[PDB]
């Protein structure tokens, strides 16, 4: 009577193979990336803000240093 | 006869709910993150190498500029 669900039984098992291999491996990667997703941000976003300071300063500094840079 | 597989039939369907919702959503995130994983790297790794140059230069530049910075 419930023979179609039996036909789906062999279908489920093989269909899940694509899922268990995918979702799990994914989670491992998402676990890995999450570490650097946060860690990179700080050193990145802060160093950009910190970079403009060094940039403008040095950018003018360089034009003056080419005149007298410990000379 | 194959009644146990029928018992597993109702088990498969409900077990896959946790997978289809997980793996797929994951893939969407991994698709998203992949864009920034590469994009951040360049601006990050290169700006670090570029930062040491600006750092040392300005670091000495600042000590000289406090003597004469367009004065």
């Amino acid at each position: 009577s419930f023979d179609r669900l039996l036909a789906e039984n062999e279908s489920l098992q093989q269909k899940i193979n694509s899922l268990e291999v995918e979702a799990k491996r994914l989670q491992g990667f998402n676990e890995y990336v999450q570490e650097r997703l946060d860690r990179i941000t700080d050193d990145f976003v802060k160093m950009k803000d910190n970079f403009e300071t060094l940039r403008t300063e040095l950018s003018e500094a360089q034009q003056k240093l080419r005149r007298q840079q410990d000379n």
